[PDB]
């Protein structure tokens, strides 16, 4: 089988790349998260950390039907 | 789109991992409990019975090690 360890490494690398690029951008995570139309555990956790947890921000954003909100400019698109 | 492309690759890594986990005999709830990690991602992932793959991965990334038998097929 394809290595699940490698796939986990690639997940961690994708989070790192996003974290490096997102830190350099004009992202307001609490505003972005609140703008999302997302009812999910990931969003409860992400909003609960005031957007400070980038992995939870990403998991939350993936559960929303809308990602291209004005408040999420600089964060997700 | 700098962050937009990076978010797309994040989603691809999660989607690939999701399909790969089903084929690898992974017991996510057992794996999560074996990590003994009480980070926010882990509490949320455990409450979701391991069904939320993005939170499973975020939880695993907060653990000190993935070296448990319950995480064979999930993380190694």
């Amino acid at each position: 089988q394809p290595s699940v360890g490698d796939a986990f490494d690639k997940y961690n690398e994708a989070v790192k790349v996003f974290t490096q690029l997102s830190s350099a951008a004009n992202c307001d995570w609490p505003a972005c998260l609140s703008s999302l139309s997302a009812s999910s555990a990931a969003c409860i956790a992400a909003i609960g950390e005031l957007g400070l947890d980038i992995p939870l921000d990403l998991a939350c954003a993936a559960t929303a039907t809308t990602s291209a909100t004005q408040a999420c400019k600089g964060c997700l698109w």
